[PDB]
């Protein structure tokens, strides 16, 4: 799976909010903005 942050999903805002620090949103972030979350 070559990961790529989504274009329509705002990865910066979500990172700034803390969406990616939320466990239940981890899944959401794993596909939406995985590169922004440093997964890959």
């Amino acid at each position: 799976e070559h990961c790529a942050d989504e274009k329509n999903f705002d990865c910066r805002r979500s990172l700034r909010n803390g969406d990616c620090d939320n466990d239940d949103k981890l899944l959401e972030m794993g596909y939406y903005c995985p590169v922004t979350c440093g997964f890959c």
